């Protein structure tokens, strides 16, 4: 067990290893920059927020935890340590993550640029989609770059939506972030925001704009009596032309966007395909695009206890392996 030091920190005293060295408040769980003298990292420290409040608090608390440990692959944020002050499971109050200090991220750029920063966002995404995990959040804050360009997954803008998740449709399919990627594509090939609704009900409004309204097959597959009176209720407007859209874009570039932001879930480009595509022919290495293990999400579909869900989180910090360096 290593040796503790405790200190003043967003008005609460943290108690971190010792390795984790000047910790610098980042935000609000709330997160301290630090130096890890063991790895010679600069990283971020978080120290949960109430997890073990309720149910509710600690079932998140054991996802949170769960999904981290989870996530092994360069393009996607891990686990770099996990830690708690108490000696058991009975004093056990508190959690730490610990994960790389991410310096900047994607809150116009050169195509050659933009071809590897959407190689990278694939390939993590390859990886998460296949442990059967949809991130459902992608947008520009949750993509953190490094100096070198290095970009990794994170984790209130519709900006990045796809339209489905837009209509509360439920049954999401993994190509909700596939439409994610387009849009932020989109705009880190034209500096503009692809898609910048005012409101909820505009976010849709300038999505059929460009990808049209939905034509025969897609209607066939819409359960909703009210949205299909809607929508075949609308002045039918068609896909506008991307080639149109993206002047002066590769044209590589604007195939793969046609690919992407399809109104139907169901025919956008996966991940998989997407880093098979010419555009990433500089980038894309089968060898090297690896897959994750299975995860086990039974967890989701279960209502236990909070000392029960503590129980299993405190399992998972004591199980815990750092990853090599
Ligand atoms: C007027 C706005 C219409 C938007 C149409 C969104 C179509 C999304 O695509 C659909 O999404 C579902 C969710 O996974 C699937 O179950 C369907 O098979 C699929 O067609």
């Amino acid at each position: 067990r290593p040796t503790f030091y405790r200190q003043e920190l967003n008005k609460t005293i943290w108690e971190v290893p010792e390795r984790y060295q000047n910790l610098s408040p980042v935000g609000s769980g709330s997160v301290c920059a630090a130096f890890d003298t063991k790895t010679g990292l600069r990283v971020a420290v978080k120290k949960l927020s109430r997890p073990f409040q309720s149910i509710i608090h600690a079932k998140r608390t054991y996802r949170e935890l769960r999904l981290l440990k989870h996530m092994k692959h360069e393009n996607v944020i891990g686990l770099l340590d996990v830690f708690t002050p108490a000696r058991s499971l009975e004093e056990f109050n508190d959690v730490y993550l610990v994960t790389h200090l991410m310096g900047a991220d994607l809150n116009k750029l050169t195509d050659d640029h933009v071809q590897f920063l959407i190689y990278q966002i694939l390939r993590g995404l390859k990886y998460i989609h296949s442990a059967d995990i949809i991130h459902r959040d992608l947008k520009p804050s949750n993509l953190a770059v490094n100096e070198d360009c290095e970009l990794k997954i994170l984790d209130a803008t519709r900006w990045y939506r796809a339209p489905e998740i837009m209509l509360n449709w439920m049954h999401y399919n993994q190509t909700v972030d596939i439409w994610s990627v387009g849009c932020i594509m989109a705009e880190l090939l034209t500096g503009r925001t692809l898609f910048p609704g005012t409101d909820h009900i505009d976010q849709l409004k300038l999505i059929l704009r460009l990808v049209g309204t939905p034509g025969a097959e897609l209607l066939k597959k819409i359960s909703s009596e009210s949205a299909r009176n809607y929508i075949q209720s609308l002045t039918q407007m068609p896909k506008m032309n991307f080639a149109n859209v993206f002047i002066g874009a590769n044209p590589l570039a604007v195939d793969l966007l046609e690919k992407m932001l399809v109104l139907d879930s169901d025919k956008r480009i996966t991940a998989a395909q997407a880093l098979a595509h010419a555009y990433f022919a500089q980038y894309h290495d089968p060898d090297d695009e690896p897959v994750a293990d299975p995860y086990d999400q039974s967890f989701e579909s279960r209502d236990l206890l909070i000392d029960e869900w503590k129980s299993l989180t405190y399992d998972e910090v004591i199980s815990f392996v750092p990853p090599p360096l």
